[PDB]
This record gives structure tokens, sequence and C-alpha cells, in this order.
């Protein structure tokens, strides 16, 4: 028959969440109880209940005693788990209680960027266990696992957090056991809005000031610079993210201020065209000038609105 | 009945204090004074009363005696505890002395920039017995503890130092052991001073010395690369703290500039558009743009010093 | 008679590619199956019949036996090679099943940048027995191999993977056994054309727009500035490339941007010396200041498109 | 009675020197002579006359004859020190010969930047007993200790090396050895001649040429532009220090180059304000412009250089 | 009598040479064939003529058995030197079999700068003997030592390769045996020619165009420019290097472009004073003005290309 192997894992610590590489790291405390009744031991009076080993000396004594331990590992772990604490304590009853504290940057495969900044992310730690469901089951420990209350984290905030188990079939043909905490985080938009839509906003409602100056040589060269500025905020943006197959909704954005900008300088251009073929003219055409930078910008917000809501 | 295990740590080195990261690395000395009659030993004349061990062989040595040993975990330390020494002088009498020499980075997850440059941080470390109160009981170990002399921190300055014991219940249903060692620390304003406040006051200053130039077109080019410079300088400040979710001091001062100097184009944007809608004048205006900006900063300065005291 | 040793290797994530440094990191796993019949051994009913060891006891196992086990290199390894897991299930036969679960950078020496941003590159990882092939002999584990569904690569696409098997002579006169998994990798075009095309395009088609307002000087500074940014943008590349000994498509690409924009600056010095050297001809010799432009970029494209295609 | 311990440290490699974290990095060679009587042993004819143990079985060979070996503690390391050798020889007469080789990261508590970049700083390596002088006492190994003759530093030359004992009472209340390696280096000036004070120096030169044009609002644009320039410089310097709580000399040279900048425009706002109100004036008055600059500049010159010598 | 220690040593993979820290990273595997007659065993029909062992069980049998084994170290190595294989092949007869797989940092301290870029660097890896020549000589272990046919290093191009024998004195007083391999190595010019050279020159010559436009105004605050540029490309190419104390022929090559453009602006400030002190003078003077500017340059890179060459 199979030995149910209880898994709790408990995240005290989000050390950081770095998403150019796609990958979170995590401070957790990994506890397991299994009962295995070839380990029970008798005791004299005065002598200790519960006996309590290094996990070296533990596993020395199950390669002794022929035993097999529920091996797992991490799926998603990445690089080197720094551990901190690995601790065993048996009792008199042969119930094995395993506590595992250590630091580990882990595999996010679930980062979605199509809506960056206003995304929500899914993260996850997938404990699985080496050896088949016949021989070890997977259970859930309850009352342990979760996230702590001093996570450490700024940027992100955490949604929900959830634990399952499920299959996996990853060494073996027969299903092995593979226990599941979940966690979603959304994005806190200050960075965004004070560093990226502020400025952006500016840059664009101060230069639209401008225009009242009715200098059309000035107008043309200050969207030109005003596109420089917006090439430099790109390359700002693409820093922070992968260099993704995909377009984002701020990739869009930044494109959109491109292609607005281009357009002002085309119009501008062809306004001071129109003047040069061509006194109460001069001051219709200024008001042509003047309305379309608004209307461009306005139409421009309201179709990346549409595209991606 | 509880024995006593006596906790000591002394932070050497602040080998500094990342604030984007939110965590602060030191190097440190645990001390551990902890009595074990079963540990005693009888010796022959001449033979030692103290016997000096590598902590791997103690643990062995204890494991063999089926003794349990006050197992503790430095709950906010994240990563790898590089260490320097662990040694071990048991006692006749059972008294184990232990010496913990590493170096290691630790969580500061009490990190308020609210008034940042203006802050002061609380800095502590955790050490939790594994084992709850009715087995092990911490007790501060007089005369060790605290903080050295060489710490060699260059921007910020510890203000004071505290030891204190407390409860956990991170593994157990039953209060455990925690010792914690805190201190607090402000900072040190002459970076802030020299490459923040002095370059932005002079160039707002240096900029109104142009004013008397008499050019309304200069200054509004001359208040539209301001405006550049400081949306650099917010990328400048950005960079030392983390993506927070909230509005710092110096975010408000850097949001502060930029409001005041879209009101100088707005302004300036707006008296030349005065002039020409109708000499004595120009020159009655031209006193406006003057001291308009002075009292625009200096309202703006009355604005956030009002708003963050 | 060499005894089969059967390898197999599993990719589950690509940790990531870096270009600059022509090495990939994976998460992988390491499987062996290897049948020795002087590890078998007989059982009693109830006592099992598969062995569970830690690697660290089944080498001390070996050297005790006097047996001589598959001694392998990841020949392409580079740096340290972070473990998971080590763990051997010996069967009554004497079948030794091997798991070695892994994060590790390799060598990547097949990096072909000449067509970049456009390219395709090999990716392989060797596996080579220490011992030659009269002694081990590496055959395929069958079910195995290969490259993982959740990779968590974003800019790379995996084209296909293969595993084959190949003699090397490292070590020995004679040969020796080496285990391949190499698989091909395209890239994603979205960063280089959002990033790079688009912007580099933009600059150059709103330059062309300001040729329309007749004013040579303006004309000259335009190119002037454009022939900077192009400086810059090559700048932007080199990062992401090593120092190559050759010439990329895109370097090629940033070159002929260079010349072309010095050209620019010469015809429109040409044209206003010109002008100055003898209205009706003004304007007839702006006519080809404004076709030059567009004609010359479009010669510029030509040239490129047919020496790398 | 008290046993001599002969201890000798040698540095080979200084790896480098980081003057923003405070420490610097070195490549060394430990060695300690200690004669234990109770080590020593007889021999058998052909046997050899010394015993060669790798540290880790030399510990445990001590343990097993209850013996206390002079334990010790690099008091100003951090982080990880990476070991090369660890090598015991045991002679017949019970010396027990240690050779540590290791690459290390040390505390540079002793940073002075007041006269940077013409500081000269002290670097030392703290190697403490952890038992008192009553059990050890740390004597110097004669003709091995120093600094080696391939260092591989550029930036820094060393200008004097020193060994000496003193006593310290980190674990204990009785005095306790500790052996000190000291040296002093001093900088070379190359890099900051090359790309701060000539750039520095051409940008107030060549800037200082155009005054000779007779343009007043040209000077203005020029040194408003030139202040932006020092400002940038400002950060340059800043990224190469801590965020220090004192003034440097590099720091009141760039808020000299501030303060001058900021009178330049200052004056010739003044001095066209003058033109202004009220031919051979404006002649007299250039004359105060031109001669001004040099002044003003020499006048800072030597500010400073009285204020720091 | 001393025991000949055949060494070899095989560079695989140089995972780059860090030119700013004087290193280099290599993938190398170590052979050593060493006879000990003491080591030497009987072995019964069947039984294996050749014992395997891991590094760990070796030094604990060469322990037992009261023999010194040949104590080396790499002299030049930095930092940690992470480890793939560690294997010992022991024959019946005695002979010592060793195969060491690393990845390490060496130091670099042959860098010479003074010809950048068009400089020949000397690397290389030294293997010394712990023990004097009196108990081991080293001797080359012949087809082994060399360098791959996949280094993977892209920049560089490796010239020479050479292993020779010689002694040390580190540790004894006594002559010590050092095995050493040696490569030159010399750069690939591509990314300075296209980064570099290309780009100034481009500037240089687009900024002579403009002369022929006949405005002395507008070449001094081209020339003026440009010095900033050169600024700029002065602080791109420190950042390749370390802070030398000596002056390398890009050093120069960045001064010369200084000077020449000081003097380009001070001559056109110059001729321009020459106007406004005194019609087909202006004409005249515009000659020397526009035939200034070549000579000047072709005159500071015979200055250059005579001070290095
Ligand atoms: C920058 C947006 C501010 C709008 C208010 C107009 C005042 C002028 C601002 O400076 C100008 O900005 C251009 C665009 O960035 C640059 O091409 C130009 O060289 C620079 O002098
Ligand atoms: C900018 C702080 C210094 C003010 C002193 C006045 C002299 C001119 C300095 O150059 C100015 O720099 C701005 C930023 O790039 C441009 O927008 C502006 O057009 C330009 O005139
Ligand atoms: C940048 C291309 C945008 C084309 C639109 C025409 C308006 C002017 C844009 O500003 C230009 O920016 C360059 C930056 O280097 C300067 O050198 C150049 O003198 C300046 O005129
Ligand atoms: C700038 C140092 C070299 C001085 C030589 C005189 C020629 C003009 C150089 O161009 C200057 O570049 C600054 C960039 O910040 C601008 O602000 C300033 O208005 C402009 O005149
Ligand atoms: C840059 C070299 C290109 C040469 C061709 C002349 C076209 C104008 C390019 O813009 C120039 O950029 C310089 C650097 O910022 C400024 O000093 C200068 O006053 C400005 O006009």
């Amino acid at each position: 028959e199979p030995s149910d192997v209880f898994i709790g894992l408990k995240i005290d610590q989000i050390t950081g969440i770095n998403q150019k590489e796609e990958n979170f790291s995590v401070v957790g405390s990994l506890r397991i109880d299994w009962r295995q009744p070839l380990l029970a031991f008798e005791h004299a009076p005065g002598e200790p209940k519960h006996r309590t080993y290094t996990l070296a000396t533990f596993l020395k004594l199950l390669e002794e005693k022929q035993i097999r331990w529920p091996a797992f590992t991490y799926h998603n772990q990445q690089g080197a788990m720094d551990f901190q604490n690995r601790l065993i304590s048996l009792s008199e009853d042969g119930t094995v209680m395993y506590l595992e504290r250590f630091t580990s940057t882990f595999q996010a495969p679930a980062f979605d960027f199509r809506l960056f900044p206003f995304d929500n992310q899914l993260f996850f730690i997938h404990v699985d266990s080496i050896f088949p469901q016949h021989l070890f089951r997977f259970q859930e420990m309850q009352g342990f696992s979760g996230l702590g209350d001093q996570l450490g984290e700024e940027e992100w905030i955490v949604t929900e957090v959830n634990t399952h188990l499920t299959t996996h079939n990853e060494f073996t043909k027969g299903d092995a056991s593979r226990f599941v905490l979940e966690f979603h985080a959304e994005r806190h938009l200050n960075y965004y809005l004070m560093r990226i839509l502020i400025p952006v906003l500016l840059i664009i409602t101060v230069s639209w000031f401008t225009f009242f100056l009715q200098d059309y040589t000035k107008r043309i060269d200050l969207a030109g610079g005003n596109l420089l500025l917006f090439i430099a905020f790109n390359f700002t943006i693409s820093s922070d993210l992968p260099r993704l197959g995909y377009i984002t909704l701020m990739d869009a954005f930044l494109v959109g201020t491109f292609i607005i900008t281009a357009l002002v300088v085309l119009g501008n251009v062809w306004l001071r065209r129109l003047e040069n073929h061509g006194q109460a003219l001069a001051r219709k055409l200024d008001i042509y000038a003047i309305t379309s930078y608004p209307l461009a910008y306005l139409l421009g917000a309201l179709t990346l609105w549409l595209l991606f809501f």
C-alpha cells in the first residue's frame, strides 16, 4: 500500500520578482510529516521519546534500515537553494517530522506582459515526488501552507494564495504526486504613473502651450525633439521587460506617441507649405494647427483603449 | 523542565544597506552558552577539563548520546550565510560554549521611505528557537550583544541598539523563544545636498538670472529645457528606491518642480500673448514675469513643507 | 566486454541565453540506466527488491566492492553546476538507476552572428565518458531525452531537438563515448522591430518631411544631428553582442545609415554652394535635394540586401 | 603555560580595491608553526618523519587526542573565503606546519576620502586568536609575511608594508592575541588627470575663447550649458565614492566650478543690463566681461587650495 | 630520492578575458601521473588490476598508508575553482592517474595596455608543488597539455601556446617545482574600427563639409559640440580599461582630438577677430580656415604615429 507524505510549504519572504528574467525569489519553510512504522523504536525510562537528527545522519540511518524515503524535487527551482535548517524529529511511533528552511529562485513561466503595467501574474512552487503514487502519496499538511505576513515586496501586491495536489509523469511511466503552492500578484502603478505617465503627459501638454506663440518653425523643432524623447522613453521601458515576441499595452502606447508626433511634424510642415502657397489665411490655418494637436492625441488614446479594452 | 539557552549576537560590520532590495548585510558573531548535564564528563588528573569540538563532530556526539540541541533559525536571513567559525567548547560540567562567525544578508521589512531622504529606519536580526518554550528558553547572554566600533557604514549613522526576547509560533502551536537585536539608523544628507538639492537650486536660480535679459522666447525655451532636466533627475532618484506603491518626500519635491516649470512655460506663453494683444505695457508685463518665477517656487516649497510637516 | 550505459538528458528550463558571453543556462535532469551484475543482491521475503541510495554512500559501496562506475563529464559545462537531486535506485538484478537534477551554464561555441538579428543558432550539451569504449559504451536511453514544455524562454524559439552518440579522445588514445543533446533556436524579431527598425525609420522619414520647408541650413543641421543619433544606436547594438572580429548584418545596416547621412550633409552643402555660385535655379536645385534623400536610402537598402542575400 | 603560535601572512595578489564598498580583495597564504608535544610520534626505520594531513582528518585527530588547536578568525574578513589549500605537516617532534591559501574580501574601515584623489589609504588584515593569551600567544613567523611581487593592482601603488602583534578582547574578558598585516597605498592620478581635470579645463578654456567674439547672449548660453556639463561631471564623480557624510577635495572642486559658472551667468546678465541702460562704453564693459572669467576661476582655485592645504 | 610527478594541463574553453580586472577565465582539465610503489597492491585472478577512487577516499587511503601526496597550488588562481571531476585510477604498480576538470579565473598580471587596441598579451597558468624538489619533481606529461579547438573566444585570437617547467620558492627555502602553461593572444580590431574609429572620423569629416557654407559662428558652435562628443568618447574608452597609471595609444588619440578641436575653436575665433579688424580679405581668410582644419588633424595623426611607432 502507498504511505501518505504530508507536504506543507510556507513562503516567509519574497526577496524579489525579476520580470526581465521571469523568475521570483523566496525564503521558505518546507514541512513534512511521514509515518514509517519501520522507524519506530523502544525507549528506556528517562531516554527521550523523540530522537532529533541532522538530515545527513537520518538518511544514513534510512540506508542502514534499508528504508526508502519520499525523495522529492522542487520542479520549477532555478540555481542554488541556500539552506538554513534541515532537521528531522523521529517519534517512538515512527513519525518523521522534517523542516527545510531555504532561500531559492523559482521559474515564473506564467508571465503575460500583454496588459503591462496593468497586469496580474501567477507565481507557483511545484514540489514533486520522485517515486510514483503506488509507493508514496502527497497529502496536504493542514494549517501550515501559505504566505507570511512580512513578505517584504513593495511593487507587487499578493491578491490570493492556493494549495492543491496533482499528478506528474517526469521520471516515471505511472502518475507521481505533485504539491502546488500558487499565488497571484498585481502591480503597484505608482512608479509608472510618476516616472512614465506624468512626464509623457507633461511633455505633450507644455509642448502644446507653445502653439499659442504662433511660430511654425518652432513647432516643427519642438515636435522633432519630442519624438526623440519618446524614442528615449521607449528604451527606458524595453529595459524592464524581456525581449518579448509580442506587443505590450506599454509598447502600443509608445508607438502611438511616435505616430502622433510623426503626424504633428507632417501636419505643421504641410500647414507651413500652405502659408507659403497663398494674413487672415495665415491666422485661419493657425486654428487648424492648434486644434489638430489635442485631437490627434485624443484620437490615439481612443484607439489603444479600444484595441486593449 | 526547560533548559536556559544564552543567546548573544554582536554585529562587527555593516557591509552595506541595500535600500532598493530592502535588506542589509552584516559580519556578526553569535555566541551561545547552554548547560546540558547529560554532556558532562569525568577526566583524569592532567587530562583537559575543556573539550574543543568542530560543530560537525559535536552534533555527531549529541546524536550518539541521544541529546536534543537548541536548533535555531535566523528568521529574517536571506540567501547564503558564509561562515568563518563554528566552534564548541564543552566543560566537564556540560556547559556548551558556541561561537558562530558569519557574513549574511537580512531582510529589512521595516523600510518606510515616506520622508526620504530625511528618514530614520529600523533594522533587526531575529534568532528563533525551532523547539518551543517547554523544552528550551532563550535568555540574554549578558555583556556581549550589540554593534561593534568599526561597522564601516558611511551613509548611515546608527542612533541606538536594543536587545529583547519574545515568542514566535512559526513551526509549533505552543510559543517558542525569539532573540531580537534591533538598531535604528538615520541618513547622512551630504550626498543629497551635493548631488540633488544644490544642482536643482542652481538650475532654478541661474535660469532666473536670464529673465533680466528681457527675451520672452528665450525664457520659454529655458523653462522647457529645465522641465526635461527635472524629468532626468526624476529617473536618477527612482533608481535609488524600490518601485514603491506610495509617494516619497523626494517624489513630491520633483513633481513640484515639474508643476512649477509647466506653469512657468504657461505663464510666459500667456504674457507673450498679452504683449501681442495690445512699450510701457511691455515693460510693465515684464515685472510680472520676473517676479512670478521666484514666487511660484517659493509657493511650491511652502506647499510640500506643509503637506509633509 | 564493454557495459552499456544508458544516457538520457532532458532540459526542463532555459533560464537564459547570454549572447554577449556565448553561453546558455538550463535546468535539466540526467538519467542513467546501467546493469552491473556484481552489484546484484539477494533479499529475504519482506526486505525490499530495490535499494535506494544517496550518491555519496552508493559511490562508497562501489569503492568497497572494487567496482568502476561510468565516470562522465559535461564537456561544454561552465562554472558551477548547482545540484537538486543525485539519487540511485539499485535493483536485485544490479540495474543502477541514476537521476541527476541540476542548474548549469554551458558553452555555446556555435554562435554565428553574421545574419543577426535574422540568425538561427545551434546549442548543445556534451556528456562524455571518461573511460574508453572498450570498458563503457553510451547508449540512448529511449523515451526521456529532449526539451520540456515550459522552457520559459521569450526571445528565442526552439526550431528542433536532436540526440546522437559520437566518439571523443579527450583523456584517452582510444575512442570514448559522447552523448549529444542538440537544439536549434531562432530569434523573435519583435524587440528589434519596435526598438531599432521603427525608431531609425521614423527619424529618417520625419527628417525628410522638413525638406519641404525649403531651408538648406536647417537640413544640414538636421542630417548632422541624425548622424549623432545613429552613432548612439551603434553603441546600443554593440552592447548586445561580443566584440566580434566580423561584420554583422546589423553592423552593415548602421554603417549604411552613417554613409548615407554623411552624403546627405555633403550633398546639401554642395547644393547650397551651387545656389551661392549662380530663383528658378533655386527652386530647380531644391527638387534634387528633396528627391536625393529617398533615393540615397533606397540605394543603400539595395546595397546591403544584395551584400547579405 | 601558553604555547607560541607562529603566524605568517603573505598577500600574493590584490584582486582589487573597491572604494565604493570600502573593502579590498586579496589572494593570500597563511602559514602557522605550532609545537604541540602531545602530537609527537615515534617512527620505524623507513616510515616517514613527517606526517601529511588534510585539515579535516588532522582536526579529527586532535579531537581524538583531546587536544585544543589555536582556533583563529580573520577579524576584518567579509563574505566567503574561497580556499585553495589547507594542508598540515606534522613532524616527529609535534611541530604542526599549516598552510592556508585563500581568496577573500576584507573590510577597509580606514578609508579617508577627505583629500581624494590625492589620498593615501591604510589597508590591513586582522588575524585573531579565539582563545586568550594564557592558552596561546601569537608570535611573528619570521621571513614569510608581507606582499608579493605580482600584486596586479594598477590604480593603487603600495608605499609600505608592516607586521605587528596586539591584543583584542572580542570573545574573552582577558586579552587575546591578534596578528596585523598593514599596508599603505596611494593613488595613480593619471585617470583623474585624463578623464576629469583635462576635460573640465578644456571646457573652461575653449569657452573663454568665444568671449573674443563679442556676443553677450552667446556667452550667457555658453555658461548655462557649461553649468549642466559640470552637474553631469558631479554625478560621474559621485559614482566612484560611497555616499559620504563629509566633503571631498573633488566635491569642493566641482561645487567651485558651479559657483563660478553661476556668477559668470550673473555677471554677463548684469553687463548686458548695463549696456542696455546707457559704443566706447560697450567696448569698455566688454573688457570687464573678458577679464572677469579668468580671474573668477583663478580666485576659486586659490580658495580650495587654501581650504584644503 | 625525488619522485617524478607528470603534470598535464589543457584549456578547453576561454569563458572570457576581463581586461578591466586583468584576469581571464577558463574551463580546463588537469592530468597527473605519479608512480608511488608504496600504493602498489596484490590482486587475485579475476579481481581488478585498476582501482577507481573518488579523491576524498583516495586521500583518506594515503593518510592511512602514511604516504605524502604531491600537494600542488594554481599559483595565479583567483576566487572559487568550480570542479566537475576529481577522479583517481590506481594501478597494481602504484601508478596514480588523476584528472581534475574545473572552471576558474586566473590573474593576468602581464597586461600591457601601452599599444591598446593594437596590443598583444601574455596569459599563463602556474601549477606549483607545495613540497620542494628533493621530495617531488614536476615533469611534462607528454601529448596532453595545450589549448582546445572550441575555446569560444571571439575578441581575442591565440597566436601561440607553450609549456615549460621552472622553480619557485613560495613556501620553502629550497627550490620547488612549477609547471607553466603560457599563451599569447592579440585583439580583433573590428569592434574598435566600427564603434570608435569610423564614428570619430565621420564626425571630423562631415564637420569639415560645413566649412564650405562660409558661416564663422556656425563653425565655432560645431567645433565646440565636437569637443563635447570626444569628451564623451573619452569616457566610453576609459570604461574598457583599468584606471592605469600610464598613457594608452587610445588615450593619446583622444587627447589628440581634444587638442586639435580646442585649436580649431581658437583659430576660428582668431580668424573672425581678423575679419572684424580690417570682402576679398574675408574670402582670403576663409581659405585658411578651410585648409587649417585638415592640416591640423593630419599633423596630429603624424604626431601620435611617430610618438608610438
Ligand atoms: C521639451 C518640451 C518643452 C516644451 C516647451 C517649449 C520650450 C523649449 C523646450 O526645449 C526644447 O525642446 C525641444 C524638444 O525636446 C528640443 O528639440 C530643443 O532643442 C529644446 O531647446
Ligand atoms: C539650463 C540651466 C542653465 C540656465 C542658464 C541660461 C543659459 C542657457 C543654458 O542652456 C539651456 O539649456 C536648456 C536645457 O537643455 C535648454 O532648453 C535651453 O534652450 C538652453 O538655453
Ligand atoms: C530629430 C529628427 C526630427 C525631425 C523633425 C525636425 C525638427 C527638428 C528636430 O530636432 C533636431 O534634433 C537633432 C538632435 O541631434 C539636432 O542636431 C538638430 O539640430 C535638431 O533640429
Ligand atoms: C560647450 C563647450 C565648448 C565651447 C566652445 C564654443 C562653441 C559652442 C559649443 O556649443 C555649446 O554646447 C552647449 C551644450 O550643453 C550648449 O548649451 C551651448 O549653448 C553651446 O554654445
Ligand atoms: C555633429 C557633426 C555633424 C556635422 C554636420 C553639421 C550639421 C549640424 C549637426 O548638429 C551639431 O551638433 C553639434 C554637437 O552637439 C553642435 O555643437 C552643433 O552646433 C550642431 O549644429
